[PDB]
RNA sequence: AUUCCGGUUGAUCCUGCCGGAGGCCACUGCUAUGGGGGUCCGACUAAGCCAUGCGAGUCAAGGGGGCGUCCCUUCUGGGACGCC
């Protein structure tokens, strides 16, 4: 229980500076599900990190692009590194974030605190027409999603499929739990930072659809942790 | 696998085409130890031209003959089974 040590050492050295800070220090909250759907703003990692520890593992933690901008001045080129990164346990929830820096590692480090920051919860289950079954491997119906230029469908898959996906999707599945799933994309996918933000926002909207009581029993759906 | 990746800018987001990555067929460089199965091998240009050999024969129980052998009456002439 590494990740209890180490969320329970968060927990003692920490001082809170937030209402929902707060709250998860004297333990009002003690499940990461508590932290959504009631509009709290979250602005410490540390409630993160104790509440959902795994989001620190190395496994967990994926770094998605790199980029050099350049902006002009009289001197010459100012340098600034644009990292794209996304973390969360391989099951129920994941996060994605941007981070800009004077260097790469300050850049990954920013850009990890805010994937926390951003972390979502989602929906699992199996919808296919071929498979029929009650796991959550999948996403449970067909769902969209974009940002810029990019539009992502994400169609539930048979069981033993692997993600017919883009690699950044494949990472992002990976990461939020999903492990069966078709894509249908349109625009321009070569953009990782908006191919990344769709495939976020299809994972997001999957909390959109309104389903009927049996229809959870029918797909198998699973909120959150399984 | 109902998928992407490189390229227009000092840097960004688009449209747009080009190129990478897979499968099948025809020529082709280098190289080669075997065995099975199949409906593969002058179709693409010339349905252009051909030496040579072969690729439609069979029937003697439809008919008259010729050659051979045998059995002979025994100059006569008769009967056969073989080949043409
Ligand atoms: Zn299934």
């Amino acid at each position: 229980q590494e990740w209890k040590e180490y969320a329970k050492r968060v927990l003692d050295e920490w001082e809170p500076k937030t209402k929902l800070g707060m709250m998860v220090k004297e333990g009002q909250i003690t499940d990461i599900h508590e932290i959504f759907r009631r509009g709290y703003q979250i602005k410490e990692p540390e409630i993160i990190d104790v509440l959902l520890p795994e989001v620190n593992a190395r496994e967990n933690q994926e770094v998605l692009d790199i980029a050099l901008t350049v902006r002009m001045t009289d001197s010459g080129r100012r340098v600034r590194f644009r990292v794209l990164a996304a973390v969360g346990n391989r099951d129920g929830y994941v996060g994605l974030g941007i981070g800009h820096g004077k260097e790469v590692g300050i850049a990954i480090r920013k850009a990890i605190n805010y994937a926390k920051l951003n972390i979502i919860e989602i929906k699992r289950g199996c919808g296919s027409w071929e498979c029929r079954c009650r796991r959550p491997h999948s996403v449970p119906f067909a769902v969209e999603g974009k940002e810029g230029s990019v539009r992502v469908r994400l169609i539930p898959g048979p069981r033993g499929l692997g993600l017919v996906i883009g690699d950044v999707g494949k990472k992002i599945l990976r990461l939020a739990g999903v492990q069966d799933v078709w894509s249908q994309t349109f625009g321009e996918t070569r953009t990782t930072v908006n191919f990344a933000k769709a495939v976020f926002n299809a994972l997001y909207n999957t909390n959109r659809v309104a389903i009927s009581p049996e229809m959870i029993e029918r797909y198998g759906i699973v909120v959150g942790r399984a």
